[PDB]
């Protein structure tokens, strides 16, 4: 497809679905999330199956479509 559904949790239990560009990367990803989780990009640090999402990669390489990624500050 397209595009991607990424679901976002943040340490205090809000969940937000954001739908991307199927090649947009993980840098790119925090600028899409960033006003909507009043988390600034450079500040973001995101989770997914154990391991910390690296800027560089795109999101399909860590196969995230309809999944949950956590967001935590710092």
């Amino acid at each position: 497809p397209d595009s991607l559904e990424v679901l976002v949790k943040t340490l205090d239990s809000q969940t937000r679905t954001f739908i991307v560009g199927a090649q947009m990367n993980v840098k790119e990803f925090k600028e899409h999330i960033a006003a909507s989780v009043s988390i600034p990009s450079e500040k973001q640090r995101l989770i997914y199956q154990g391991r910390v999402l690296q800027d560089d990669k795109k999101l399909q390489e860590y196969n995230v479509g309809g999944k949950v990624i956590h967001l935590v500050e710092r």
